[PDB]
């Protein structure tokens, strides 16, 4: 019998209103462990390049990890996977909560959504019943608020819903998928929901789950608590407060934003405050956020509690968590004040807090600089929060300018034209990137900004330090007891690493080195979003609980296969090959993997040339960044390596 | 892990020439076992009853049972399923060899059919290779030389061949497939696969297949090859040989056939010869058999060797076992000689060997009666033999009176008209029975006439005794170590039954006696033909190795599920009850259930309602053969109840 996983998933028709239960193959667990990994594999052999993002053949995927609803601390995350609107590419998110486990004591690992709905509705399932509910009486309501209203419907105080506002029923290109205190949130997963007609997803269940080695998979379980008490009394020396713990960036407990208010670009990711961090800035956001946080809670079953209930007066409670604390703040220079309340409307609406500060941001400057006029902006108000306040209700609903602006930075310079796209300046792949113009070029970042399949830089590094000790000293204690590392390597490379002189960046870490760091970081990752466990306790934080030597172990006592080291390794390497093969089948080459022209001040095209190339090599791709057909029967991928000489994509020899 | 089963087959589409390899569901198998039983489960919500018999839609299925492979003794059986072109209803025929084992080895557990091949073409299993080959140059080449051929071609000495011969390609309605020394005769399966253009299913398989507790198991199978030992040096006292023993009925073995020369009905079930067995036809026949039969050969992991290689002065060499060395033989009043070279021409066409003489016979009544000219036989033969050998030919191709007579005895009648009906006296639901017309009702063989779903007696019977014993002391001897039976009342009827007097038939046994023992015999054939077991060594003798005590014991160690003898006797009530339900949806009445007019003598109208009215209750039936929503619902079959109600088959309360 199978373990970890149920070994059923959901097949829904919105077309038809036809519902299935299928049991999966196992031989798709030993390849691509399950989350991500198998999702991938959905989504290649039954959505080819000619389905469009809006087209009633793509498919939406609630996944629930593999070790989702075992005692596995933190281990509760789902992964959303669809074709994005914006990026044309495959966009798969993640969201934290306690919507993946309940699926699990439902019986299920995951639901696969097709065709579109014509009317508004929603998916009730209770363990063995599924069924599809009519939601009109939900339309235009807000995400957390939807909920609600159908738990009292529904008389499950005790089911778990995932559900979209507005904004993603408008198909806006950054629309995201509320639930609780977790949001799926990038890559317009949310607009490609509301194009099916589906409200939301509501589960609820009683089942059991089980795990192969129950003495063995406890006893990891008890190591990984463990380490949490043990690592939560020795943070990391001399390093800021949110990167010095571990979980998601702590950003609702730490008052102190310097680094952040400093470092990172205001406005449309365009303005630079060296000074801003003043003590009377530094007192009037600690009072607002400790009126505004109510209580400090945690995803299922992790004692991190990296999340806040947040209540500013005259508006609804909502949840928040790390920085979409600051986006709408720094992107409208405003104070946190303002943030918090938008923040609020914006949840409900169900956007994304990346991309939606950046674009009102990018609308403001078009405005300024007379590429858009103020008959564009019709009964415009005169502060700067109204106008954003504005903004946001004119996106959400698409009219008139809302609508170009509802398809984010690159589709409207585009549509908008008259140097618009000048203005557009901080996109990857179509993809709005994280407000940072910084000075020196950074050779590990670089690789990570440029083939990052999520597109999120956030969301790939985390296992190697952003920065290096001044002192040798403080490198050896670090190195000392750095057991997550893979190689012995990866703590000499630390150790010669220097912030300034021979050993800096961008000429230190060597080529080789940043190519072997960038592997490491990335793949962890990968594993994090095939198992469904949480970054903060894995791939984000610096020395985590979970790492590339006992993740093995959890695998084979909780799924009952055959796992190690590195069987792990490749099959990290597997999925996340072929979730490139995926992007190389719709159109994504080496000339999209290019960071912002103005992302550093100080460039090295040679450097720059040799990073991408040496980099390439070790995926095993092309230099066009498609993997080679000598990789991909090594990997058990040869299905992709034929299809890409029938597609001419790969040539023969 | 699964066990026993491999948890895969094959999906094939012939129409669109798609091969794909899917994971199946662990519920069927807890459910309905295996083999005949998931097949059935495959047919029913697969191909409704507006699907014709030579429609694409139509499924043709090739499933190994749920224990071949595995080192159980005779569990070697593959189990053909579709719908019968002859009856308009299900078909399901067993074939022995060493076919199922091999594709269990080769890593599946059925392969299933759709669409039609435009051309003539046969499907290569190697392992995971799997691909359809074009087939024109073996078009009209008979089942076994067809098998040579491609091996041949392939370089593959030890695949397995299962084929079709030219009855098959020109669908002839009781066309067979052949596979060395075995075949699956009745129903017109063959048919089904020449209409989908499919010549032959070549397979070789070298992967393991695995048991769950295999001390356990091998402990059983050793229990097994000891209670044959023992059986074959104590025979049923003062029984025949070819039924006093273990495997099929060996009439490969006893020359002696006074039992079924004087019993049996030659010509068209029409003349009964109670004296034809003399002491110059005993030698004669002896004479032949001896120089015809090249060697006994057996099945897969079988001592029993039930089959005999025949080799005919100038005629290639083919396998026979059981009564086929005698059909063609009585139903021409002739001899041995030109039954075993008739025979050689029937077999490599790929015909049913009850249907054929029997069909062949009926013609040549309707010749002599007057209702069939020799305007209808040009080129008729002056000879008996060169007849048979003629209309033989006329009858695979379909030419002229050919063409009529291959859709069976039935339809031969209905379009022949003229009173022809009347000489097609032997068939029950359009399907020809054994040439038996005896004298005194018998009340079990009755209940089996009319209810079997393979419409077929020899595939129904075996557990019980067919005759009482003259003495008292032969009982007692009989029924002291008669383990198999589930419940002691069996040994009491046996001893009270008597072949005269108030304890004889058919007033006893009783109506209630009667139903019992067509209940156990009849559930004996269900979980072998689920297994995959071979009769010979289970439903069929008397006192076989294995039975229902033993059964669960094979199935729990085997396949790694629980099961014990309640829950594996309702096992096999859930998908006879699916089987019967089935037919009810594709028009099958209480009015189809009744034995030819004239198959006794000495009928009694009114014990025979009574007879089957009893019955339909056991089962858990209407009055009119229709399961009830209660046994239904009881049976975990209440997607069934629903459809029923829906149709208008139950009326809704
Ligand atoms: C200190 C760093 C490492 C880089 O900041 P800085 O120190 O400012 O580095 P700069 O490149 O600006 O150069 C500084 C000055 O020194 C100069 N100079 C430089 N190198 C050299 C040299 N070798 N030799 C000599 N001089 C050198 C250089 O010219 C410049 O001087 P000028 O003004 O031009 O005259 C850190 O702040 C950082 O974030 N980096 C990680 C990357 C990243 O973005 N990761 C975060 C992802 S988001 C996230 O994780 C998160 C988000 C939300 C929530 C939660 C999480
Ligand atoms: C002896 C029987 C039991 C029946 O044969 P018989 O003895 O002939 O039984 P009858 O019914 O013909 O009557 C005889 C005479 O006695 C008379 N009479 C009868 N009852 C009574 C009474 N109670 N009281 C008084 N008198 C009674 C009756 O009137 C008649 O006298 P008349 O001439 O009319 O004046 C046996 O041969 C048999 O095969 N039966 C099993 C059923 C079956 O067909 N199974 C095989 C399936 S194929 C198979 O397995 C296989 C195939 C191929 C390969 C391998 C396998
Ligand atoms: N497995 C996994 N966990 C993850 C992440 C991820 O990308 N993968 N992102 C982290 C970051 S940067 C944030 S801001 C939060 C957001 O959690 P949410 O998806 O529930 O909103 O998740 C954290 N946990
Ligand atoms: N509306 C909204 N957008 C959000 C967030 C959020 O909490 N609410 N979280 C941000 C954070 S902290 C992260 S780490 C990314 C998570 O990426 P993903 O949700 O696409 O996986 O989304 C960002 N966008
Ligand atoms: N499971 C099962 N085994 C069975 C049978 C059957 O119907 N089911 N038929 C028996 C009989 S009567 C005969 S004659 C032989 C025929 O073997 P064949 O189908 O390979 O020609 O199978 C024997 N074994
Ligand atoms: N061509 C052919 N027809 C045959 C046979 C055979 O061996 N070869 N076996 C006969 C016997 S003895 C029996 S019991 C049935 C078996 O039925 P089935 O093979 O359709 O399951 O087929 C009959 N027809
Ligand atoms: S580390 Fe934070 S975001 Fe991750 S599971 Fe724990 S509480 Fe939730
Ligand atoms: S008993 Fe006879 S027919 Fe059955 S498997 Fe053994 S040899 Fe074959
Ligand atoms: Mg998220
Ligand atoms: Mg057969
Ligand atoms: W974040
Ligand atoms: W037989």
């Amino acid at each position: 019998m199978r373990y970890a996983e149920t070994g059923y998933v959901l097949e829904v028709d919105l077309t038809k209103g036809s519902i299935e239960r299928v049991a999966t193959d196992p031989r798709d667990t030993e390849l691509y462990l399950g989350g991500l990994g198998t999702n991938a594999k959905i989504l290649w052999d039954r959505v080819p390049p000619e389905v469009e993002p809006f087209s009633p053949e793509n498919l939406l995927i609630f996944a629930a990890g593999l070790l989702c609803g075992t005692p596995a601390t933190g281990c509760n995350r789902t992964i959303v996977s669809t074709v994005s609107p914006q990026t044309k590419l495959m966009a798969f998110s993640m969201m934290g909560g306690f919507w993946a486990p309940e699926l699990k004591y439902a019986g299920y690992d995951k639901i696969i959504f097709r065709g579109k709905s014509p009317e508004l509705v929603y998916l009730y399932i209770n363990n063995d019943k599924v069924e599809i509910r009519d939601a009109s009486h939900l339309k235009g309501k807000g995400a957390i608020e939807t909920a609600e209203i159908i738990k009292k419907e529904l008389n499950e105080p005790r089911a778990q819903v995932a559900a979209i506002g507005k904004a993603g029923e408008n198909r806006v290109f950054y629309a995201s998928i509320e639930q609780g205190r977790s949001s799926a949130s990038r890559g317009g997963i949310g607009a490609v929901m509301g194009d099916k007609g589906l409200k939301a997803v509501v589960v609820r269940g009683t089942k059991d789950l089980c795990v192969a080695k129950p003495e063995e998979y406890i006893g990891l379980c008890n190591e990984v608590l463990d380490y949490i008490k043990h690592r939560e009394e020795n943070p990391i020396p001399d390093v800021m407060p949110i990167l010095a713990g571990l979980g998601s960036p702590q950003e609702m407990k730490v008052h102190d934003e310097k680094w952040h208010t400093e470092n990172f670009n205001w406005g449309n990711a365009r303005t630079r405050r060296k000074d801003f961090w003043t003590d009377e800035v530094s007192h009037a956001w600690e009072k607002t956020m400790d009126k505004a946080r109510t209580r400090l809670i945690s995803c299922y079953n992790c004692p991190m509690k990296c999340g806040a209930t947040i209540s500013m007066e005259g508006l609804p409670t909502y949840m928040m968590k790390c920085f979409t604390k600051l986006t709408y703040t720094m992107a409208a220079y405003s104070d946190l004040d303002f943030g918090l309340r938008i923040a609020q409307k914006a949840t409900e609406y169900g956007l994304d807090g990346f991309s939606a500060p950046q674009v009102m941001a990018f609308a403001f400057e078009l405005l300024e600089k007379g590429i858009l006029k103020d008959s564009d902006f019709p009964g415009l108000p005169e502060g700067n929060e109204e106008r954003f306040f504005y903004l946001l209700d004119k996106i959400v609903n698409r009219d008139g300018i809302g609508d170009i602006l509802a398809n984010g930075t690159y589709w409207a310079a585009q549509e908008i034209g008259n140097g618009a796209e000048d203005y557009a300046h901080n996109n990857i792949k179509k993809h709005e990137q994280l407000p940072l113009k910084l000075s020196m070029l950074n050779p590990i970042y670089y690789l990570m900004y440029c083939t990052g399949e999520k597109i999120n830089i956030t969301q790939i590094e985390g296992q190697f330090p952003q920065a290096p000790y001044p002192k040798l000293e403080q490198r050896e204690a670090f190195v000392e007891d750095w057991i997550q590392v893979p190689d012995e390597k990866f703590k000499k490379i630390f150790l010669e690493w220097e912030p300034r002189g021979e050993k800096s960046m961008p000429n230190f870490p060597t080529v080789d080195m940043c190519c072997d760091i960038v592997d490491w970081q990335e793949m962890m990752h990968y594993i994090d979003d095939a198992l469904g466990q949480c970054a903060g306790l894995s791939s984000f934080p610096l020395k985590p609980p979970y790492h590339i030597h006992n993740y093995p172990k959890f695998i084979a006592a909780g799924a009952g296969i055959e796992m190690d080291t590195e069987k792990l390794k490749k099959a990290a390497k597997r999925y996340r090959t072929l979730v490139r093969a995926f992007n190389i089948r719709r159109g994504m080459r080496r000339v999209d993997e290019q960071p912002p022209a103005n992302h550093w001040k100080n460039r090295f095209p040679e450097l720059e040339k040799e990073l991408l190339d040496s980099y390439y090599k070790l995926k095993g791709w092309n230099d066009d960044g498609i993997p080679t057909k000598e990789t991909l029967d090594d990997l058990g991928l040869g299905y992709v390596g034929d299809e890409f000489i029938k597609r001419g994509i790969l040539s023969a020899g």
